[PDB]
C-alpha cells in the first residue's frame, strides 16, 4: 500500500497495487470526513461518489491536475457539470439551468452556492458542506 497525506491533512490511500501506474483501490479523504472512492488506472486515479444516477468523478493527476467529472444517467431533468481548473469549481446544471457551484478550496473542505431562478447568476451565500450525506444532497 502507499498512503500520501497533503499539506492541509487530506489523504490519499492506494492499496491492492498491481505496478503502481495501476493501483485497483484508490480512496480520497477530505475535510469532514467525506472519503470519495476509486483506483488508479494508466497513471490517472479516478475517485467517486453515487447518489441516484449522478455520479461525481474527480480525476487526479492528467497533465491537467484535476479534473471534476459529473455523469448523469437519467432521460429528464439530467444533471451535467463544468469544471474550472483556475478556480477549482463545479458548476451543476440540471437541464439548460445552472443550479449551484461547488468549490473545492485549498485548505481540503467544500462549499455550496446556489444560482437564481433563471440559473444566470449566484445568490445568497456560500456555505459549507460538513458530510457525505450533504454532498450527495448537492447531487438530487
Amino acid at each position: 500500500s502507499k498512503k500520501l497525506t497533503r499539506s492541509n491533512g487530506t489523504t490519499l490511500e492506494y492499496s491492492q497495487i498491481t505496478d503502481a501506474d495501476n493501483a485497483t483501490k484508490a480512496v480520497e479523504t477530505l475535510k469532514n470526513s467525506i472519503k470519495l472512492e476509486g483506483s488508479l488506472v494508466v497513471g490517472k486515479t479516478t475517485v467517486e461518489i453515487k447518489e441516484g444516477t449522478v455520479t461525481l468523478k474527480r480525476e487526479i493527476e492528467k497533465d491537467g491536475k484535476v479534473k471534476v467529472f459529473l455523469n448523469d444517467t437519467a432521460g429528464s431533468n439530467k444533471k451535467t457539470g463544468k469544471w474550472e481548473d483556475s478556480t477549482s469549481t463545479l458548476t451543476i446544471s440540471a437541464d439548460s439551468k445552472k443550479t449551484k457551484d461547488l468549490v473545492f478550496l485549498t485548505d481540503g473542505t467544500i462549499t455550496v452556492q446556489q444560482y437564481n431562478t433563471a440559473g444566470t447568476s449566484l445568490e445568497g451565500s456560500a456555505s459549507e458542506i460538513k458530510n457525505l450525506s450533504e454532498l450527495k444532497n448537492a447531487l438530487k
